[PDB]
């Protein structure tokens, strides 16, 4: 791992923790870690 979910790959429910540490980010049904 790159020390946080990389990015691009898909989250759980950010209200859980960024573990995206870009931001875990709604896009449209799913959560993804984007830089947004």
């Amino acid at each position: 791992g790159t020390y946080c979910i990389e990015l691009g790959e898909r989250c759980p429910n950010p209200r859980e923790g960024d573990w995206c540490c870009h931001k875990c980010v709604p896009e449209g049904k799913r959560f993804y870690c984007r830089d947004q």
